[PDB]
């Protein structure tokens, strides 16, 4: 129905009243807002093919193209030995110095407190429901093995702290929850480590989990069915999730089926065109270093108004009928041109890689990380016409094959007789991380982000996410996210390359771009057909 369209829009999007004829793109939706329709409507049993949205983005048009789900996923416990995908292939090839410190991490807040007892009904039902995260690593012959665990031996540890007596309650939740971050046994596990912290101002539950099963969208999940499962508890209900989507197990499995699948093959040709820019890769730098560890990186940190972002989501991409990659990428462009005079460069983008490339495959609400990452081209052509630049990189991002995620598919999954033969050993200096929103997953009736949480905690810059002596991967580390209504966006760099004003320089310069772009497209009308 149109009524459960209406429903699942307004909370996804955040907004108390949408009508059937509102655009979702103007309404601040993107591709993982997208996603999160689609989860809903999995739950109803419905279908949503994320890229009908995109051709009908009213609830009037889309409504037609809702199909009945024909898919049905294990609802069970999954077990067993499950292959790396294409993202976790890269990580084990880098071989970082303690990698069993590698983490992403988050803390919620609930003035009057959580409920402890509750909490463990609910973490129970959500490793029991989200099977990723109950994953252990081994080695057998020089080779990982990977392996789902079913409910057996420890899925998380959970800790209880009472600060209500201490005046130093931020040190305190930082030296603690340093201590779980570093603690995580990959070989073994548990991969999940919670610590609840009792203070004046209420509770502070405080998360840390291995990146190996988990990204940014998967944190969104888990933020829902914690306040899901908790209402249901405090409510003296039984505690009942969505249904499950597809399992990694089954979503790696078919993934290897695609990376040796004739049709995808054919993909190799497109990513030849990175041959022509395999010497447009390095940026200057200020100084050369030996010194190349994660305890050696810095950043410089720039940010949006509330006005200044709602104009971005919201009435930008109507000017070229783009999407915000096209924006932001643009301003990268520009700042980079001005920064160091660079005409051409490579990236490295990174993208939530959840594409309906397998057929009925269905991981809108699975954790777990999906995250792609694959070479991006920015050419700098004409500096004087934003129309021309701006078009060309909308054209650039769209002559890419289903999101860039075949690149590495390629360069990880595809067995050796028939990997295309792809300049592989490309290493772009630039790493490009846009998040993206995350208000109305954090920001619930339950709980909001924590005050004593520093700095973005999905994030590399994130407070001891990453073990100190592990090995930086990136010259520039660019990751964004939108947060309180702000556009925030912070730039990594190793503070014995280049000196702060250097990288300070930088930042305002794709500042002054970004803010440009924004008000040119906030005067062109929409015309494409
Ligand atoms: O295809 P889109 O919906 O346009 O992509 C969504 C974006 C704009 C947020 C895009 O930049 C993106 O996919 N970012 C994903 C980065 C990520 O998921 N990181 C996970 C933790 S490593």
């Amino acid at each position: 129905i149109e009524e459960t369209l209406v429903t699942i829009w307004q909370d996804v999007l955040g907004i108390e009243k949408i009508g059937i004829k509102d655009n979702f793109y103007a309404l601040g939706g993107d591709s993982i807002k997208a996603i999160q329709v689609a989860a809903r409507l999995h739950s109803y049993q419905l279908k949503l093919e994320t890229k009908d949205l995109l051709k009908y983005p009213t609830i009037d048009q889309l409504v037609h193209y809702i199909k009945d789900s024909k898919r049905r996923s294990e609802q069970g416990i999954v077990e067993g030995e499950i292959g790396l995908t294409p993202i976790q292939h890269w990580f084990f090839e880098q071989q970082f110095t303690n990698m069993h410190h590698w983490n992403q991490s988050y803390m919620l807040y609930r003035p009057n407190g959580f409920d402890k007892e509750i909490l463990l009904r609910v973490f129970n039902k959500i490793v029991e429901h989200h099977d990723a995260l109950r994953m252990i690593y081994k080695h057998h012959n020089g080779k990982i093995v990977q392996i789902n665990r079913g409910l057996e031996g420890t899925l998380f540890d959970f800790y209880t702290f009472d600060l209500t007596a201490n005046d130093n309650e931020q040190q305190v939740i930082c030296e603690e929850s340093a201590r779980l971050q570093n603690s995580i046994n990959l070989e073994v596990g548990p991969l999940v480590k919670i610590a609840l912290f009792h203070t004046q101002n209420g509770d502070h539950l405080f998360m840390a989990i291995h990146h190996l099963v988990v990204d940014g969208i998967s944190w969104r999940i888990l933020f829902e069915d914690l306040a899901t499962a908790y209402e249901q508890a405090m409510h003296q209900q039984t505690i009942a999730l969505p249904e499950k989507t597809d399992s990694f197990k089954d979503w790696s499995i078919e993934l290897e089926k695609y990376a040796n699948s004739e049709l995808f093959l054919e993909e190799a040709e497109y990513w030849h065109h990175l041959n022509y820019y395999t010497d447009n890769v390095q940026i200057k730098k200020d100084y050369v270093t030996m010194n190349n560890k994660q305890k050696n990186i810095r950043y410089v940190g720039m940010e949006l108004t509330i006005e200044e972002t709602e104009k971005l989501l919201k009435n930008v991409n109507k000017a070229y009928r783009t999407e915000i990659n096209d924006i932001l990428l643009t301003a990268l462009g520009f700042a980079l041109k001005e920064w160091a005079d660079i005409d051409k460069i490579v990236i490295n983008l990174e993208g939530h890689g959840r594409e309906e490339i397998l057929e009925q495959m269905n991981i809108a609400r699975t954790v777990g990380w999906f995250t792609s990452q694959y070479p991006v081209v920015l050419d700098m052509q004409k500096s004087d016409d934003l129309s021309y630049q701006i078009k060309l990189m909308k054209e650039n991002l769209r002559r890419i094959p289903n999101k860039g995620i075949g690149y590495e598919i390629f360069k990880y999954l595809t067995t050796e007789y028939l990997r295309p033969v792809l300049p592989f050993t490309l290493k772009p200096e630039i790493n490009f991380n846009y998040l993206g929103q995350f208000d109305t997953d954090v920001k619930t009736e339950l709980f909001t982000r924590s005050p004593y949480s520093m700095g973005n905690s999905l994030g590399p810059d994130g407070k001891n996410n990453l073990g100190p002596e592990g090995e930086s991967y990136f010259v520039l580390n660019i990751n964004g996210f939108i947060e309180e209504g702000k556009l925030h966006i912070t730039f990594s760099y190793n503070e014995q390359q280049y000196k702060e004003d250097t990288i300070q320089q930088l930042s305002r310069s794709y500042k002054q771009h970004l803010l440009a772009i924004i008000e040119h497209c906030v005067q062109k009308e929409d015309t494409e057909l």
